[PDB]
């Protein structure tokens, strides 16, 4: 292939980096300005243009066009500076661009599959033009976070995440499709904009949406494998957690809110362990919410616990979980799952009526918020915890900053900057009256999603195991440094993500090929190699024919 | 375009004479073998198998196959050996070849119309890659010289024809398109064979026949214009003759039968009339028939004569008509067309019962054979006109040299060498028993329908007048040198007959311009260096990608 | 895809067999004839087309013709007519239509690596327009069997060989790549010649040979992986050989000549065992020559023997070897290889200086002649085989016939209908004064080469293994029936050789997975369903 095609292709095209050689032999001169750039001036180009930009926004339409155009240099501007593009091209940016240029550019991406095209599902997935997709990430667009229902305008998400899977582990682009569910929108704003892009109805919430998810696993398996990897981002909880429980052991897939929040919660938990090294047998768990992120956080700290001599019964005794019913325990009014009895124990002497209550009963050494009110670690919890332990460490996990238990600051400042703290939420660094000052632990889902769905893929794992996401924890804190863990650092700098997520690829690498859950074969005798060496780079190749005189 | 496709398609093919440099910068090293050859050693080597070979037959497979596979170097070594290869490619070889060699290759080529299709003759049509088609030559299969119905296996005549369109004028194949129109075949030999390649019925004769032309017509000068140049080749002579007077003046179409003989004839008689330096008052000429094919060569001696001075009353005078009911005179119980009426006279003293007679009361200075029966020209009749005539001219037409009305050795001898004979029909050299031999006159409508289907497509002309044959037979017999004339030549040497055929169209080119007969303007000062730049050359272009240093 | 280009790709074009429905949706109607046709039809006429041409040269122009136009109508052709068409397309009309057929067509087909592209093999490999070429066959063209060197145009043997990898095993045309390595050429006609497609040099010897083997060894496995199945044909046997030992445990290679024919070779002279039953301790193998083919014999014949409870060396003891300087025994003035060593044997009281000295002494059970120095198997060495024996096993394997050891004729007279004879030459069927009639044994290694190349294909196999030809062997003689053994047949009907291939295919593929040798999982349950499966097929898909 040569000509106009080689430009008009974003994956081929070089651009002004295109060699005076490959112009004349390809038949590219004349179609290009008369200068040969590199890659390097090109990237700085696109670098200075985008630091005149402040908008956030303005900063997503002008890095999305380049990787329209050029694939290569799109992901090496993006490796240049990961730490403050990553929020551009995905979150929180991706969530406000999708919601207001989606009806200004009306640019088709990705795959669309809507319950119109119910029974013929495989003859759309049949129709997406590259024949090796090892990624799929699919959205229904029901809940985009800090927005709500944006329906088919969902379908950035997926395309974001797919280009942080590039960027961040070096997961092949044409081996990722990104795919939009439409069943409808709930949304009023889309359903009488004359100009949507969508299916005119309310959200199809009956049979004919299982039926429809469950064709749709059956249709990208069958023509790309029983070993490709599926993530739902951005779906209605209910409908996410109970499709991971039904699509877990049939399927390859994987869900970031659970598995993600475990991994990322757990190595927190362990760089905590560091600093303070508080012997297992002094250590209680208190849970604000006792839900599938409760859940999937609980299994994965009791399995830390077996590796390190205890078990299963006490790692779970170690462990307690306030519902909005209160308390978790055995003989109780309010309901409890089979999920949920692990860490359902026999009562203590005084029943809480608050969480200040069972914090002062319990004396837990660590309390995690995973339930989306809103500032539940009030004043008076984040004070009993200073009281009761010298170091207390407090998780607000409820991602939207509103819907998270407390604030950095409030935290620091009523623990007097003893407490170990973290987040999903972007809190600043919080100064004392004494005058020091404390950059808070930001639990980002980037730090496992990269490096899990790359080891995955090239094992052929068909299967992803809880102890994936319990050894991504472990690979996550063992890279951070004795300077960086004396700082009060729980993770690892943002700026390193790429050797990040590549030495977490090697290390569940290693643990799928030891436990029967690699179907690629013969096996490496060095698993760092091995995926060092798959990992696709933003080098531009050469494009220019072998040219030789015959001796 | 590169890669694979340069090979597979013989437009561009250059074989083993793609150059290193070629090869190396369109994807082609490795998919040749390691010698780079030109044009002239390929030629050498494809002359050298050919003339291995002694089967005409078996020159038609190997040439042909070139064809299939190198344009460029199937028209240079046709060129390099044309006098040669010409009976090959085309008649007499390719008639035997489509009845035999069909059966065994059922290689398709060129476009096939079926009756079955009538009504939806675009399509088909429009399915033809070529967008920018000048010449249409098509057959319906049933009157292929010397062989008969040979039904879809007759598309191979068309195709030999256009190959000497090339050949011999230069015009470019990929503006030229073989049809083969199928309506059935009266041949049972194909009807019966299971390996049929044709339509299982008898041939149409209803007006669904005359129809499917008449949309077939319409549908070549719909997509391609109305001066797109059509040839109806090996039809039913009463079908091929009626068309002609059908389509003549609403479509750009010549036939070789009628116009091509007369354009030959003429040009043979112009041959004659410098050798016989016999004034026009001398001249009278009797023929064996009176239909289209006497009627076209008649109408061209009528206009010779009233260019030259005479009256075409007085020329018609000189002009007399003998058909299966005898003599054509005002007055005879046989039936005389409008057509036959010019050269219909009244009755001399004697009325002559046979052709003998006939000669013996007019006493022609020339006899023209157009009577598809056999030897007329008795013994008796060629000594009748040796008696009456120092030098006769005698002329027997018709082509299967079995309808030929005498044989070159019962000419010469019967008027011991005095005769100017010419036939359509291959006769060899002809001793005589004094020792002098004598090389017979052979018109072949390869003289003329190059020349002409060149300048017709050149001028944009949409009509074909009588004139141009009568333009295109003095531009044959203009070429004869003073030399050629004294050896008694009628004919210039068919291994010239590229110079023979573009000095033709140059003349006819002129012709066409100072008679508000071309379409294509601006109209050219030098019309010799217009046709001689527009003809198309067996000469390999460079695909060679332009690489050079940046000053 | 669409129109002209449908029917000028051989892979696509069905030609007549183009439906109706399809020449109205892919723009065929008018480039086609009125006619529709079967796959039936078609194969039929030019079955009857085939049968009026007279020479194979011919036949061969003809078919290859169909290959190049419609690949599958080509493939049911051969498959419908395959015991007469396979000496057409390959062995042995192949090396004798290979030096016409290129000065006559010159028409180009597979990958052409020249000593001059040296440094640049990679852009060759990938100018080949496949991308999952899973079966590599290669020639320099130094040793075409029967004709010697014929430089460039010993590419047709490559070409040949690929046509029944995909007849008799059903291996997919598009992942086949025939290759030839021009180094220049020996034949001086050849050199000679002005029209002679390869490069006017002498053959490369130098390092700059060994090299580019390296080069186009790491080029094709850079390209389409490790498990890439490379098979070197008609090379000069010392480079062929030597290549194996060098590349065997880095590649995925098998050499024909070597690991072909003494799986052939094991095969018959197992099949000979269920015939006369002898016992294991009483058989003593008798080779006439000492080569890489005696070598590989032997081997294979040792694991048959330490399969059935013998020791290597008690093995080894059984097989004796003779060459140019007579018996191969320890101390001998001729040299020795250490690959000879194991069959070179103390000294007998008595040293043969003749072949039939060698078999009156040491008394074999078996005579294998792989020599190529004609008829060595004199009428006195027959006949004392026939005295020593009841039933005595004699293999003349030489291939061109008059470089075989004996005649059917010769072994099945001067025994008195006794032996069980085998030659790679095509001998007619023999009758004896007494009336009874005997069909000589005629091993070909297209018995071997397809099976095995599918089951190594499929299997993801990156080393085949010595053990791969022996049960391979087996698997061919398990294919002879009761009666076919009691008629006295030591090798299958090549009528059949299409479920021989694929029922060897699968005990090769359950061999793989048993040994840890398959690296593709999921691992079948059925083995023989995987196969199966898997095998293209002569049958038009639609378009
Ligand atoms: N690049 C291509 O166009 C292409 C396509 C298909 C096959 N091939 C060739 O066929 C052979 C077969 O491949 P293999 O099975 O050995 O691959 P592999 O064993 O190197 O990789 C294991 C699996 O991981 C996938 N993988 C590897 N690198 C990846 C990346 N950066 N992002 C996402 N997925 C990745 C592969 O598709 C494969 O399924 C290879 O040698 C290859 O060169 C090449
Ligand atoms: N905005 C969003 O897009 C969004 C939506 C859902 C969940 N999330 C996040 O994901 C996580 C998982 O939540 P989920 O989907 O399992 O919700 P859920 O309602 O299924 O479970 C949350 C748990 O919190 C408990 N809870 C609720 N209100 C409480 C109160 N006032 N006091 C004590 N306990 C209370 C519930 O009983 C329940 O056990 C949460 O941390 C949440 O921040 C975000
Ligand atoms: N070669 C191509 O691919 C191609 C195709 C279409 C147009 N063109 C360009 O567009 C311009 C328009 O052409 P034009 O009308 O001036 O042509 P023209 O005036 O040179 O020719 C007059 C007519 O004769 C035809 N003709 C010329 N040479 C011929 C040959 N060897 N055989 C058969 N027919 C022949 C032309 O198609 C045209 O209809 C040209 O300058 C040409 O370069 C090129
Ligand atoms: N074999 C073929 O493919 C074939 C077929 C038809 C014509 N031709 C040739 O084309 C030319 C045109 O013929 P046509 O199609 O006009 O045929 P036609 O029958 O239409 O006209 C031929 C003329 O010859 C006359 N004629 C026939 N027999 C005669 C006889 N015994 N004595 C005197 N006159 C006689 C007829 O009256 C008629 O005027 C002929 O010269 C013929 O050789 C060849
Ligand atoms: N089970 C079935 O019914 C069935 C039948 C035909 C094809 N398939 C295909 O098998 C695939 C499974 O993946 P895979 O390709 O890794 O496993 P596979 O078993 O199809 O492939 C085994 C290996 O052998 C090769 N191979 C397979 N058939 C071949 C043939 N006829 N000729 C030459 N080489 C051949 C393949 O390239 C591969 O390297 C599926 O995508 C499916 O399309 C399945
Ligand atoms: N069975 C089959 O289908 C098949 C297939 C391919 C090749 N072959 C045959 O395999 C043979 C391989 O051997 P090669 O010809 O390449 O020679 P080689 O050099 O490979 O080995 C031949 C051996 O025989 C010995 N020898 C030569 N002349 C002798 C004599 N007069 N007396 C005793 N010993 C003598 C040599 O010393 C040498 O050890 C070929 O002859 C070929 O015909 C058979």
């Amino acid at each position: 292939e040569k000509g106009k095609p080689l430009m008009l292709n974003p994956r081929t095209n070089k651009g002004m980096a295109f060699t005076l050689q490959e112009r004349q032999m390809l038949g590219l001169q004349g179609l290009l300005p008369p200068k040969i750039e590199t890659q390097d001036i090109q990237a700085l180009a696109f670098h200075r243009n985008l630091k005149k930009m402040t908008s956030p926004l303005e900063k997503y339409i002008y890095i999305m066009g380049i990787q329209e155009r050029n694939e290569k240099l799109f992901y090496r501007i993006l490796q240049d500076d990961i730490e403050s593009l990553m929020p551009i091209v995905y979150t929180p940016t991706v969530g406000l661009a999708c919601s207001q240029y989606g009806h200004i550019f009306r640019r088709p991406k990705g795959l669309f599959i809507s319950i119109s095209d119910r029974g013929h599902v495989r003859s759309i997935v049949d129709n997406w033009p590259e024949n090796h997709v090892k990624a799929v990430v699919v959205t229904d667009g029901e809940r985009i976070l800090g927005l709500g229902d944006l329906g088919v305008y969902g379908m950035g998400i997926p395309v974001g995440k797919l280009c942080l899977y590039t960027a961040c582990a070096g997961i092949r682009p044409d081996r990722c499709l990104p795919v939009c569910i439409d069943v409808g929108t709930d949304n009023i704003a889309l359903l009488k904009d004359p100009f949507y892009m969508g299916l005119y109805q309310k959200r199809d919430r009956t049979q004919q949406y299982d039926d429809l998810i469950d064709e749709f696993m059956k249709a990208i398996t069958d023509r790309y494998g029983r070993n490709t990897l599926i993530q739902f981002e951005d779906f209605g909880n209910h409908n996410a957690f109970r499709f991971l429980r039904k699509y877990r052991e049939k399927y390859c897939t994987f869900n970031d809110d659970i598995q993600g929040t475990a991994a990322v919660a757990l190595a927190g938990l362990l760089a905590a362990q560091k600093v303070i090294s508080k012997p297992i047998s002094e250590h209680k768990i208190l849970f604000l919410g006792a839900g599938e992120a409760a859940l999937g956080i609980a299994n994965l700290i009791v399995m830390s616990m077996v590796e390190n001599g205890l078990s299963e019964q006490e790692a779970q005794k170690k462990i307690w979980m306030f519902d909005k019913y209160g308390l978790l325990v055995k003989g109780r009014k309010a309901k409890i799952d089979s999920y949920q009895e692990p860490f359902t124990h026999s009562a203590p002497e005084s029943i809480p009526d608050t969480f200040e209550d069972a914090v002062n009963i319990l004396k837990p050494s660590t309390i995690i918020g995973v339930a989306g009110a809103g500032r539940l670690f009030t004043p008076d919890v984040i004070r009993a915890m200073a009281s009761i332990n010298e170091r207390p460490v407090i998780f607000a996990l409820s991602n939207p900053t509103a819907q998270a238990e407390c604030t950095a600051e409030e935290a620091y400042t009523l623990t007097e900057g003893r407490c170990l703290f973290a987040s999903g939420s972007p809190f600043g660094p919080v100064k004392l009256t004494d005058g020091r000052v404390f950059t808070p632990g930001q639990g980002n889902n980037v730090y496992i999603f990269p490096g899990v769905a790359l080891a995955v893929i090239l094992c052929n794992t068909r299967h992803i195991s809880d102890s994936v996401f319990l050894e991504a924890a472990k690979a996550l804190t063992s890279q951070l440094t004795d300077e960086e863990l004396a700082q009060g650092r729980l993770y690892p700098p943002l700026a390193n993500i790429q050797e990040v997520s590549i030495n977490i690829a090697i290390k569940v690498t290693e643990y799928l090929y030891a436990n029967k859950m690699a179907f690629r074969y013969p096996e490496p005798e060095d698993k760092a190699k091995y995926v060092k060496e798959r990992t696709w780079r933003s080098e531009y190749d050469s494009l220019l024919p072998d040219v030789y005189e015959w001796p």
